[PDB]
C-alpha cells in the first residue's frame, strides 16, 4: 500500500529527528530533496539538510507531535505541535507540514508556521525561563 | 462499499467550493449543529448555525476564493493545504492556509484555519500596491 | 513478457471496473502519462490512483476487452466502456494504448470518439425515462 | 503466426500509402468486413479494393503507424492517418484493428474521432492559405 | 500516375450523375465533339454540341434518373449496368439501360444505350398504373 | 491480378460455349449459380446449368462474338453480339452480359438482351432461309 508507506515515511522521518536518530534522518532523506520553511528557508539536497540537521544535535533538541496525518497520493500532510529546545529555553509552536515521498524517500519537506504563534511561544519559553512554571 | 475517508474528503471539498460559490445553502447543509470554527490564533465560534448565517451575511462585502492544492484524510479528520483570498471590491488579499476537519455523517464538526500573520501581511501590502498598480495583483 | 504486460493490462482494467483501488495502486508506474486523447493528460502514478480512488460511489467503470494483442512492451486494447453516475449509464467504445515496464504502466493512453460518446450519453438518458 | 499477421497489416497499409492496388487486391480477403465505425461498412474484398483503386489521383492516403500489437488472428494499431484532395490536406488519429486469416485481411476496422477529424480538417483549411 | 482506365470510369460516372442533376454546363463538358449517341435499334445522333442542346432543352419536360449497379473498363471503354426512369410529370417509367461508352481524353466519343422493348413495356404500364396507384411507383 | 482472372474465367467461359467443350463448362460454373435472361428465364444450379447446356449440344449451337468486356472487382461486363444456330436457321442478336466470378468459379451469370432486336434476328434468320443472302 504505497499510501500507508508515504505516511510511515514521513513518521518515521520526525521520529527520527526528534529521537536524534541521524541514520534514519540521512536514509529518509532524498538527493534532490527540497526543504522550505515556508517564508523564511529553502534548502536543495537531502544531503545538505541530514548533515545540517546532524550538525544541530547537542545545541538544538526538536520534539513533534503529530495529531492528524493523511496522504494524496504521493503527498502527506501534518498537523503537529513542534518545539525547539535550546538548553532550559523551550519554544512550542504549532506547524502544518506537508511531504512528498518518492520509493521510500522524502523529496518535498514544507513547514509551515506563524510568526505571531512562534513569538508568543518565545514569550512563553523566556517566562518559563525565569518560572518554571 | 464507499469508505467514510473519500466521503470526508469530498464533503470539505463541496464545503470550500459552497464558500467560494456563495452557494449558503449547501454552506448550512455542510455544517454540524457543533460545529468548533478557528481561525488559530484569532477566534473561535461555537455552533454550525451561528458560523452558517454570519458566513452568508458577508455575502457582497467579502468574497471568498479557496484553491486547494493538496486534500488527505486521517479517518473522519481532512487536511487541506490551500491559497485563500479575500475580496473588498478591489482589494485581494492572497495567503496561504492549511485547514483541518473533522466530518461525520457528512457534516463538518470541526473547521480550523492556519495562517501566518506575516504572510498575511505581505499579501496585504500586495493588495494594496496592486490597488494602484493593477498589474501586481495576486491570481489564483 | 508480453503476455507478462497483457496480464497487468488485464488486471488493471478489471481492478477499474471491481473498484479494487489497491490493485489500481500497485498497477501504475511512477511517471505513468494518462491521455484521455484530445482531453486530458495527467503525469504521475499516484496522482492517477488517487483520482480514480476519489471518484468511487461518485462515478462507476464497466470495461469489456473485445480484443487486445503486445508489441513488445506495448500493448493495445479494443473496449467498450461505460461511466455509471447513478442511474445514468454512458457507454462508448475505447482503444487504449498502453506501455508497460516492469509489471507497471508508465503509459495509459484512451482514444475514443465524441459523437460515438454523444450518442451514448443521448441513449443513456433517453434510457432513465424508458428503462429498457 | 502472429509476425505473419502484422507483416500483413504493415504491407497493405504501406500499400494503400505508395499506391500500389495489385498488392492491395493480394492483401484482402473475399469476405472482408470493411467498417468506419460509426460510419460505413462495406463487405467483400474485391469491391472494397476496387473503390479504393477507384480513389487514386483524386484522394490520396497517408499513413504513419505508432504502434502494432497482435493476439492470434488479431491485430491492433495505432497510427496517425491523412486524407488528401489537392492542395488540402486533413490529418487524423486512427485506431485500427484486423483480422487477418491465410494471409488474407478478413477484418478491417477503423476507429477515429469527429473531434480530432474537425480540426485536421480546420488546420488543413487553414494551411491552404498560410502554407506552414 | 494515374490510369486512363480509372480516368475513363469517372468522365463516364460525372457524366451520368450530371444527366440525373441537370448539370448541363458539365454535359457539355463531357460530351466530345465528334460523340456518335445511339439508343440501340431506335436512334442515333453525331456531334456532342447538337447532342448536348438536346439534352440541355429537355429540361423541365422529361427528367432522367440514373442508378448505375456495375462499371468497369476495357481500356478506353466504359461498361455499365443500371436502371434508367424516365420522368414526365407524375408519370415514371423505369428500366434497365446497360450502356457502353469510349472517352478520349476525359471526354465521351462514344455514348450506345441498350434495353429492351418489353422490360420498357413493362415499365410503362407500371407507370401508368402507379399514376391512379401511387403506391405502385417505381423507385431507385 | 483478381481482375484478370475473372476476365479470362469468363472468356475461358464463353469461349467453351461457343467451342462445344463442355468439361470447361462444367468446371466453370459454381454451384450456387444464379443464371438469368432477363425477363425470361432464372436458373438455380451451376450442375443443373451445365447439364441443361450439354443436352443442347446437336440441336442448337451458340456463337459468342465479344466486343468489349470490363471487371468491377468480382463483376464482370460484356458486350457481345451472340447467335443460336439450329440446322440452317441462324439467330443473332445483341447480348450485354453481367458475371460474378467467385475463385474461378462464375456465381452470377446474367444476360440482357431485347425481343425487338431477337425478333428481327428471327426474320433475318427466316428470310436467309429461302435466300441463303
Ligand atoms: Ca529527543
Ligand atoms: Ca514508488
Ligand atoms: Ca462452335
Ligand atoms: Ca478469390
Amino acid at each position: 500500500p504505497e499510501t500507508t508507506e508515504a505516511i510511515r515515511a514521513v513518521e518515521a522521518f520526525l521520529n527520527a529527528l526528534q529521537n536524534e536518530d541521524f541514520d534514519t534522518v540521512d536514509a529518509a532523506l532524498g538527493d534532490d530533496l527540497v526543504y522550505e520553511n515556508v517564508g523564511f528557508s529553502r534548502i536543495r539536497g537531502g544531503r545538505r539538510t541530514a548533515t545540517l540537521l546532524r550538525r544541530m544535535q547537542g545545541r538544538v533538541g526538536f520534539e513533534v507531535k503529530i495529531h492528524r496525518i493523511g496522504a494524496d497520493g504521493a503527498a502527506v500532510l501534518t498537523e503537529r505541535t513542534d518545539a525547539l529546545i535550546i538548553g532550559p529555553l523551550r519554544v512550542q509552536f504549532w506547524v502544518c507540514g506537508v511531504f512528498e515521498v518518492d520509493d521510500g524517500r522524502i523529496t518535498l519537506w514544507r513547514d509551515y508556521f506563524d510568526v505571531y504563534d512562534m513569538f508568543k511561544g518565545l514569550l512563553r519559553g523566556l517566562v518559563a525561563l525565569v518560572v518554571p512554571s
